[PDB]
């Protein structure tokens, strides 16, 4: 009937919705359209940071990166205030997650595999984590703007939840780098009205958001129960049938999170 509850959420918001909460030692897996393709949108910036953290020592986060005002080709809340000063790799990581800064992500993509193959190196990092399905084929903001059915810049709720499972709670990152990717997500400022709004206050939530064309609204997250038990929650959605300019619905993501919270609370 929970599958019917999500199916009712789709009818109410006239949307497609995908949910995956991986099974734990004490809870079963929640899955709804978890093997269908949804666009990454900006959700890829948390594993992007992990790729950069993984491939480089911590001192690499002190490397100063300079750029121009002509590099700002997407919504970049932080990068467009520091053109004259330049931003550090850590500062780019801090901005790519907490403010979903598109230029910061585009810079970290270039840091990953050079100017041309940042998207190809990011996909390879997902291939290194056991993701055989996810692919990134453009940088911000073009990765938000593929038509429905195009596999470019898409992952699945099942895939990204397992990747984030490895990154925050698993062994994909050394614990000191793990704590850094966790801390930045813990202070994300873009997702107060998504999964965080579907969980009660005593639950701790870290997340990274995603928004795009065709009503795309996503949110991947790890939550902690008041007793400290962790869960991965990946929620993805789009309202494709309404056109490329369909309004994303953050409420659809928090109602879906409320349904999940009812299963885990």
């Amino acid at each position: 009937d929970l599958a019917d509850r999500f199916a009712e959420l789709e009818r109410r918001y006239d949307a497609r919705l995908g949910v995956y909460v991986p099974a734990t030692g004490t809870t079963a897996a929640i899955e709804y359209r978890a093997d269908e393709r949804f666009a990454f949108c900006s959700t890829f910036k948390a594993p992007l940071v992990a790729a950069v953290l993984h491939q480089n020592p911590l001192t690499h986060l002190d490397k100063l990166i300079t750029y121009t005002s002509d590099d700002i080709r997407s919504i970049s809340p932080v990068a467009q205030q520091h053109v004259q000063t330049g931003m550090t790799i850590g500062q780019l990581c801090d901005a790519a997650i907490r403010y979903s800064d598109g230029t910061a992500a585009n810079l970290l993509l270039a840091d990953l595999g050079g100017p041309g193959g940042g998207t190809a190196a990011f996909t390879g990092y997902l291939r290194s984590l056991g993701d055989t399905v996810s692919r990134l084929d453009a940088e911000a903001p073009e990765l938000n703007r593929d038509p429905p059915g195009d596999e470019r810049d898409t992952t699945t709720p099942h895939a990204i939840a397992l990747v984030l499972q490895q990154l925050v709670l698993g062994n994909a990152l050394p614990p000191d780098k793990r704590a850094l990717l966790t801390d930045w997500m813990a202070r994300n400022t873009t997702g107060a009205k998504r999964i965080r709004a579907g969980f009660p206050a005593d639950w701790k939530v870290i997340d990274k958001t995603g928004t795009g064309d065709y009503g795309r609204a996503n949110d991947i997250a790890v939550v902690w129960s008041p007793t400290g038990v962790p869960y991965v929650v990946a929620v993805m959605s789009d309202r494709a049938g309404g056109g490329y300019d369909a309004e994303p619905r953050e409420a659809l993501l928090a109602e879906a999170a409320t349904c999940v919270a009812g299963v885990l609370a």
